[PDB]
């Protein structure tokens, strides 16, 4: 995590070269995670059909520790959809995105697991309060 | 969801052309979902080995909101196995399937999330009761 | 399960031929499962970037019934990392591994589901206790 996987029958050659970089930047901001650990895995030219039909489609997954809830999921879904519509020429009704909560102690980075506090976004909340105190001095 | 992913070292050119369409129809019926949102993602010619050996194998996943339980999982597993044996020429002892429950509010389709009632199959249970009443002379 | 999935932008031609066999043997021992049902799915030459950058990286998953807990996950992560560094020439800070608990009744092998006692490692724990009692002279007549 965070890992954005895009499974699409749209041909690799036909996808803008900056698509993964743009999706990296967008989801870095949306998930409030360090850019350094944001993966984008583009499986383009996939043998994926939807509704028994080979028109352009996307099944995408977002794997993340914390950050995922009904409100953030819908907002991120619509922005991811918009990028797929614009850059892959895929219709909104051919896009399904799964949001996958990852437990902090069920995910390694760089020789260690993650802090459990991230699952409840306490990393953000505690930094948000500290920054508020710096700007208001209280 | 519903997304059926098939990971197999069986060569793409060896797979019947209608395999994905047939798996779509079968799992549409089995999962009682609209055909329109049924994905089949075939990863054929995959660099997948099983038991350290490159004999034909399948690792498949079924991602679905509701519908998955110990009873439906076993029945769907045996039918998916039968389709892999017949169409991919893979032995039953080289097939593993994972059934993945998806939360309604953790899955988008067409600009919206899904109804939480689907997670508990309330859509099926409520339609089953309504159809029972229609067929057995109960219209009020 | 157990399924080890390796997603790496490292080119297939650059990966030692025995990488999957070595990962199979290592994780068979680590997860205390039959070798027969250990899958290794290598997606090499993947179009996967990390931090907006195309330096060598690995996103791997371990799908397993039982066996996964904070203690086993860290130990397996470091050994998997060591094998990826050696075989894929990737830096530790370009490796993320997700450990995925699989329910026994949500996974088929060879026409049947899995017991359910396996989820809580009761197969290992009950065999460990029975072998301890064998070696320390306890009978069951
Ligand atoms: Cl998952």
């Amino acid at each position: 995590m965070p890992v954005i996987t895009v499974n699409t029958n749209v041909a690799e050659k036909s996808i803008p070269v900056f698509f993964q970089a743009a999706l990296t930047n967008m989801m870095t901001k949306a998930l409030q995670k360090p850019k350094e650990v944001m993966f984008v895995d583009l499986r383009s030219g996939a043998n994926i059909m939807m509704g028994g039909d080979r028109n352009p489609c996307v099944f995408a997954t977002v794997e993340c520790i914390g950050r995922l809830n009904p409100t953030s999921n819908l907002a991120m879904a619509r922005d991811m959809e918009d990028m797929f519509i614009e850059h892959l020429n895929v219709r909104r009704e051919r896009i399904v995105i799964r949001f996958i909560p990852v437990p902090a102690l069920f995910c390694s980075f760089n020789g260690a697991l993650h802090d459990v506090s991230i699952e409840r976004d306490e990393d953000i909340i505690s930094q948000a309060i500290a920054e508020y105190l710096a700007a208001h001095a209280a």
